[PDB]
């Protein structure tokens, strides 16, 4: 039975990876990677958005079923939003937390005999809450609790387990650092107050390596909950000059669609998932090095689709590959550009090298997957078990009769039902509609041609799946 590390990216879209097609951004590791394992090309995420995503990856439920449905910032607590008093006040930090004794993927490699950790960011509860990550699971974390609190890579501190850890950065708030008055948009040197003495990436990943050096000749579940490449956009100058060699000059980002302004926001993105992919390098020639290599297994994909604010350009990247990126059509929303996420598995020597399943599967059948692998009865679930499409025998690989989602956010109110080559979405439910859009996947991928008044038999299939599917009171 053997280590697992489980890579989650936060925000990097279907396309954003060369062997998922794309083809500015280099991920060289990434794709070595791919090349050594199987690719997923029907991989889902539980949720549009991080919180609902991360819940669905843990407890092993689906969005209907979830403790977490949308990102809750919890702002009756007070002045949530302000990074002045989430600095001063830790009451104020993070999110909606996990319930104590919440069985999440952690806990149940815990009793497995898995000396467990997380690294990077959390997004599952305030610090002192009942749901912080060595509550639910990790014997070691490291690393933000807080989705708010990355949105800079230059934080005031992060956490090293249950304790905060002080970093000689100043104290920012993203959406609230425009440029100095009468600064020149187009000056590098207007944008250097935007990196600081410590970058978290660094840090985050000192530890995860401290981690594996820790527990090399141990049992280890070690999930890598990065949040690149999430804006801000930050990244090592190194990373940013080459990009800007390869792209050539580009239109400044101000701080139109919020988070920091950047010179060269396409060049930083890039920069940004590049930073990442040259660590994953390491991790390997670490793994290897310490003959880890044949008995650990690794997952590497990401939380949600791609985003459309702060001086992202999904659309120029063709982040969402075979699916549309703009603002409506990923981060959000549940079009396939926003709820399917690349997914590359090696398993040296039992996963077959280079090959591509087509498998429907989501972030509920990681738990399954994780108590088939090791060997342990499986706790209550809504996942069904991916590791026989791992293993190339498709013969015992159990189907899902259909996928559900909601992302029940306060603006819009989405769900959806996937079903073979069907996908139905019931969007603007906030503003009071109860209509479907009905689109095949298998002659219309892009989801641009609703097909609904030409399938009433499907829609009401599916209107009834959406009642079964879900718990809790509706919206
Ligand atoms: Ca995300």
């Amino acid at each position: 039975s053997p280590n697992v590390i489980y890579i989650l990216m936060d925000d990097l879209g279907y396309g954003d990876i060369g062997c998922f097609g794309q083809d500015k951004i280099e991920t060289p590791h990434i794709d070595r990677l791919c090349s050594e394992g199987i690719k997923l090309t029907q991989h889902y995420s539980g949720s549009p958005v991080s919180a609902p995503a991360r819940c669905v990856l843990m407890t092993g439920m689906h969005s209907g079923h979830a403790q977490i449905r949308f990102n809750n910032e919890l702002a009756e607590r007070g002045a949530v939003n302000n990074y002045d008093s989430v600095y001063v006040h830790k009451e104020l930090e993070g999110q909606f937390p996990l319930q104590a004794n919440t069985m999440t993927i952690g806990r149940m490699m815990q009793q497995a005999g898995y000396t467990t950790g997380c690294f990077g960011k959390w997004g599952l509860g305030y610090p002192g809450s009942e749901g912080t990550p060595n509550k639910q699971g990790f014997d070691r974390f490291y690393g933000y609790n807080c989705q708010r609190q990355s949105h800079t890579y230059y934080p005031p501190f992060l956490y090293n387990d249950e304790e905060r850890v002080y970093l000689s950065n100043k104290v920012t708030d993203p959406h609230r650092s425009p440029l100095d008055k009468g600064a020149d948009p187009n000056d590098p040197a207007s944008y250097a107050k935007y990196t600081q003495k410590e970058y978290a990436n660094d840090l985050i990943f000192d530890e995860l390596m401290g981690f594996v050096d820790a527990n090399k000749r141990k049992p280890f579940f070690l999930m890598w909950t990065t949040p690149l490449p999430h804006v801000s956009l930050q990244a090592p100058e190194r990373w940013v000059q080459h990009y800007v060699k390869k792209f050539g000059d580009e239109k400044p980002y101000t701080g139109q669609a919020g988070y920091l302004p950047c010179r060269y926001p396409h060049a930083t993105y890039a920069a940004m998932i590049s930073y990442f992919d040259e660590q994953i390098g390491q991790l390997i020639e670490k793994l290897k090095a310490e003959h880890l290599y044949e008995n650990t297994l690794i997952v590497f994909t990401s939380d949600n689709g791609p985003t459309f604010n702060g001086g992202s350009d999904s659309p120029w990247f063709n982040s969402g590959g075979l699916f549309n990126s703009a603002y409506g059509w990923g981060k959000c929303f549940l079009h396939e550009g926003g709820i399917r996420v690349p997914a590359i598995i090696t398993w040296p020597g039992k996963i077959k090298p280079g090959t591509q399943s087509d498998h429907i599967c989501a972030f509920q059948d990681v738990m399954p997957t994780l108590a088939e692998l090791a060997g342990i009865t499986c706790p209550p679930t809504d996942g069904i078990s991916f590791l026989p499409t791992l293993l190339g025998k498709k013969g015992k690989q159990k189907e899902h009769t259909y996928l559900y989602w909601e992302y029940p956010d306060p603006r819009i109110g989405n769900k959806a039902i996937r079903m073979g080559k069907w996908k139905g979405i019931i969007t603007d439910i906030r503003k009071g509609n109860t209509q479907m859009q009905l689109y095949n996947l298998e002659t219309d991928i892009r989801e641009e041609h609703d097909v609904a008044a030409q399938h009433p038999d499907i829609v009401k299939r599916f209107e009834r799946l959406m009642k079964e599917a879900r718990n809790g009171p509706d919206f």
